[PDB]
């Protein structure tokens, strides 16, 4: 079911397809490695490129329809295939040891949430040869405040009345789980805050355990606010002679990834030109290491601290 | 706990049983009741507030947690007793009771019968329920009809035969074989609707669900081709309300969270009207996975040739 929703991710599969065949020439004859290859529509889209020798993994029995399709298309002298988790690969085959690219769709919803970043980096590791590509390399995170009141009532106000009975005894667990669903442009009340950047060329596993960083906007509106959306952009940087990227904001059309939406537990009252300040925080969680813990503490012209914690489950 | 605010947001599903259990206070007063898959106690709740004497929630998952504080919140704590556990291994209910008056369960399934709960309500109805018991609700009635659905079969069946200029068409096999739960415009609907199948679990064997045998027959009405039938279930609150209580999970009226069940046909059928389509629907457990279901059609056009179809809900 997954891969039908990536490969009709046309705002995502296209980013991929124009970086990797609108630069033929610098695909031709490179060894590609593509981690988490599904269906193989990226080892299809790195050999139409050129590539001489191809290599996918993946851990799930897509594998198999995978070489359906590539020996349907004609490639599979090309591509190769193997079943199983990067992890547990004693080496890759036919004694290669060292690769040109690796290629891997690992955004996961919030970027980080239930992502392969933490894989794709420890195959650059094991076996990118110096300077080699990654498709894509550079992740940048946004964040601003929205205006969602019809929202807010029915997501989380409606357990204080469910039926005529009283369910409010869920409703801090409703606040901590962030919504991942499309906002509309109408409803950003304030500017937009970059709070993360993430470049896979130099980025190290140990500078993921905990990310510490911040934000800053300003509101633009006298309005009350009822949540915070965050989204990532995506750079294949280095690699095209010019740069592709692809959006995951409400301000162009969606991808299934939508945005993450964060809920207010109290509504700030803003005023046009109100600057809001503030940390977040970012780690996995300590009991189950899939769950993203998210913290985030801000002010509202440089008042007192308003402070909230989030886990993505 | 995604799950329970789904299934709480669905308005058709959960007033059907508010009204067949509050609008009948003087058959639940004094009663005691027992609640299959409680989740956050709503129809224990219902049945309290309906005049219950004793109410009894069972429920697998850890939500029972928040059901008790939910249910001391709004002061049942006497009445309502919650058991955390599968059903199938509760030794016995608590305060040495040893049967019910009345069963209430939520547990019907996509296409009524996958992933339901069903076997687990009738070990619960053979243990607990005392002779002449009331099932909350004890009849579903399942329907079945053709639609024109062209525009949809386009892209999610023969989507796979061009993705970005290559061939996946390895994958369209399996794309038939997948049910496709949705919603389905009644605008679609090309045929009359046929009633393939009923239980009634006052009187249903457990052992007569492993395999299910029956048929259908519906008349197209227009000259139109026929991609994918429509499949869903109807709830009957028969046998206690004294006017009875129903809601539909089918096209003509609100959606409810089941959807509904739609079977792409493999070849499109162009059909006239007053065109006979009559066959045998075969609803089996699967062999590999036993919480997946078989699901075989065997049918023809004016008794002409027959055309075959199997799926795997999974
Ligand atoms: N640790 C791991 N080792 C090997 N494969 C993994 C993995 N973690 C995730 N995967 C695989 O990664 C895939 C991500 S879905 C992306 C598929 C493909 N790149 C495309 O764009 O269409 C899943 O199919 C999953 O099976
Ligand atoms: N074998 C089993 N034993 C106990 N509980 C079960 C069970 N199988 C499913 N359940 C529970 O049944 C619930 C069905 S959801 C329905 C919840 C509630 N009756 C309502 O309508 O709102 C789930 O919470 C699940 O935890």
């Amino acid at each position: 079911g997954i891969h039908e929703e990536m490969l009709k991710d046309g705002i995502r599969t296209n980013a991929y397809k124009n970086a990797i065949l609108q630069n033929k020439h610098l695909f031709k004859d490179k060894v590609v490695l593509d981690i988490g290859c599904g269906t193989g529509i990226l080892c299809l889209f790195a050999a139409k490129a050129g590539a001489k020798r191809v290599i996918g993994i993946d851990m799930s029995d897509i594998i198999d329809k995978a070489r359906q399709i590539v020996s349907d298309n004609g490639y599979s002298h090309v591509i190769e295939l193997i079943k199983g988790k990067v992890e547990d690969i004693a080496q890759l085959p036919f004694g290669i040891e060292k690769v040109d690219i690796i290629i891997s769709e690992w955004m996961g919803y919030f970027l980080l949430y239930e992502s392969m970043l933490q894989t794709v980096l420890s195959a650059r590791d094991r076996w990118l040869r110096p300077g080699g590509y990654l498709f894509p390399d550079k992740c940048t995170m946004y964040i601003c405040g929205i205006e969602d009141s019809e929202y807010k009532r029915d997501k989380i106000d409606f357990w204080d009345n469910v039926y005529g009975f009283n369910f409010s005894a869920i409703k801090a667990d409703a606040l901590r789980e962030p919504l991942v669903d499309f906002v509309e442009s109408q409803q950003i009340i304030t500017t937009q805050s970059k709070f993360l950047e993430i470049d896979l060329n130099t980025i190290q596993p140990e500078d993921l355990k905990q990310i510490t960083t911040s934000f800053e906007f300003t509101s633009q509106y006298q309005e009350y606010c009822q949540a915070f959306v965050a989204w990532f952009d995506c750079v294949f940087s280095r690699g095209p002679h010019k740069p592709v990227e692809f959006s995951t904001g409400p301000f162009t059309e969606g991808t299934h990834w939508k945005q993450t939406v964060f809920y207010l537990e109290n509504d700030l009252p803003l005023k046009p030109n109100d600057v809001i300040k503030g940390t977040i925080t970012i780690s996995q969680n300590k009991s189950n290491h899939r769950d993203l813990d998210i913290s985030m503490k801000y002010t509202v012209n440089g008042g007192a601290v308003i402070s909230q914690d989030y886990i993505m489950r």
